[PDB]
């Protein structure tokens, strides 16, 4: 690889994406929660339920679900997440979408 800016925050980059679909459960590793982008995971998680529309949302330091509709917004998340132990607890929200379901 290459050694530049480098962001490992602790226990390595990989956070544990805790997606919480309705009743469903899954994890997304993400050795690259930096690199990679939420249109990435937000596809991700999406086609990971197949979903045409979803609105995840993880809690943050307040217990207050936070929905992620930027980059930015992930960043953040990211950074919590390694709060808390390298994961995140995030939460499907079907958006709205006819085809599929």
């Amino acid at each position: 690889g290459s050694s530049g800016s480098s962001g490992p925050h602790s226990m390595e980059p990989q956070v544990t994406l805790n997606v919480t679909f309705k009743n469903e459960i899954q994890s997304f590793l993400v050795s690259d929660p930096e690199n990679t982008t939420w249109a990435d995971i937000e596809a991700m998680v999406k086609v990971s339920f197949d979903l045409n529309t979803i609105q995840i949302k993880y809690l943050d330091e307040e217990n207050e679900e936070v929905s992620i509709n930027s980059q930015g917004e992930y960043e953040e998340a990211l950074k919590m997440a390694v709060k808390q132990g390298n994961q995140l607890q995030m939460q499907v929200h079907e958006g709205s979408g006819p085809s599929s379901g």
